[PDB]
């Protein structure tokens, strides 16, 4: 890599990795739209396993930005949209509650308090269905966010219905397969067991655990390079061949809502570039933060001045991705731990912002 790109990234990762005490992780940074990539420590501590360019990473909560994009890619080919009502697609929700509750609510937080995580003692779709239905909302749809997987998850289960494919195979077919994601999945399969790095959490070797709705919000394990080559994807949607693919990476960075400083796209957030570090650097340590929210009527079209992000977490990983359309600049980081947010934030913006 350039001497400038390798300087910024080493001296910002270096001090990162020995003060979270992070087993492993690879960095990716795009430049003016071309990938490098940086790698250190282990995917597998006992095996003496090094991270590499192959490593698979569970993304966690990044994995919201695929939803995202996948439910933008059924909105452009026409089998959803975001202001039909839940109960359109699973007329079972009969529960009055959802009267009002559009597709548009659950993708953005906005239902009106669907919890942050989907119950685990909710092991069958019909727990599934009881679970919505007894849902109790402490809000009217579209006044308050409440960041939820409940809430995300259930609009990407809802959104490959009338595909008639699963969730997985909506993704592998409409998303990974047309952008060359050949090492990104919702189900490791064996022949990359060996690539899929183990997470460390107290010491102890984990990986994430099944779940309802798993797939659909924390659910994709990547590669450095490919997720590199989602970021490239995103920063420059009109590149993309697959008209309704284009279409639906920029639906997901359009602007749906406003609080503060931050504005929910499907599954990405953003905030208006330049931004102050601050209002980003703007956590993990608020295991609920309801946030009053501002329509924005009619959406804003994906902005390229925008600082566009998600982080995400699993038990044993910590990963986050930002990019700058307007700068053809953008960073992805891979931990094979889960460290606080703020230190991903910070470290991404000393590198952004030196290359900038
Ligand atoms: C997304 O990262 C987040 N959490 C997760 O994906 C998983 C975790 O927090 O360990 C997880 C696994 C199994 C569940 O039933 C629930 C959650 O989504 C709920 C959320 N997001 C974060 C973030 O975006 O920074 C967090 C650090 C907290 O967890």
């Amino acid at each position: 890599a350039p001497q400038q790109i390798n300087d910024i990234v080493h001296r910002t990762i270096t001090p990162l990795i020995e003060q979270q005490k992070i087993p492993g992780m690879a960095v990716a940074v795009i430049y003016q739209g071309k990938p490098y990539y940086f790698t250190w420590g282990y995917a597998d501590i006992a095996k003496k396993q090094p991270v590499t360019q192959q490593t698979l990473f569970e993304l966690g909560s990044v994995s919201k930005t695929f939803t995202g994009v996948l439910g933008g890619d059924a909105i452009a080919r026409g089998e959803i949209k975001l202001s039909d009502p839940t109960t359109k697609y699973w007329p079972e929700l009969t529960a009055k509650q959802w009267n009002g509750i559009t597709l548009l609510h659950l993708a953005t937080y906005t239902a009106g308090g669907l919890p942050l995580q989907v119950p685990d003692e909710v092991k069958s779709s019909s727990d599934l269905l009881r679970f919505y239905q007894n849902w109790q909302p402490a809000w009217a749809p579209g006044t308050q966010r409440l960041y939820a997987a409940s809430s995300i998850g259930l609009f990407g289960a809802l959104a490959v219905k009338p595909s008639g494919l699963s969730f997985e195979q909506a993704m592998q077919t409409r998303v990974f397969q047309p952008l060359k994601l050949n090492h990104t999945w919702i189900n490791v399969p064996p022949a990359e067991e060996k690539n899929y790095a183990w997470g460390y959490r107290e010491g102890k070797a984990v990986h994430v655990s099944p779940g309802a709705l798993d797939a659909e919000a924390y659910g994709v394990k990547s590669t450095i390079e490919d997720m590199a080559r989602w970021v490239q994807s995103n920063l420059k949607p009109l590149d993309i061949n697959e008209k309704t693919l284009q279409q639906g990476i920029q639906l997901a960075q359009s602007r749906y809502w406003q609080t503060g400083d931050m504005y929910q796209g499907l599954g990405w957030e953003m905030l208006d570039w330049p931004v102050n570090p601050d209002s980003i650097i703007g956590d993990n340590k608020i295991a609920l933060a309801a946030r009053p929210v501002k329509a924005i009527t009619p959406p804003t079209p994906a902005v390229r001045a925008s600082w566009v992000h998600k982080t995400g977490a699993t038990g044993g990983f910590g990963s986050y991705v930002a990019f700058i359309p307007e700068k053809e600049l953008g960073i992805v980081m891979l931990a094979n731990k889960n460290y606080p947010n703020p230190a991903r934030v910070d470290a991404a913006w000393q590198i952004l912002n030196a290359l900038q």
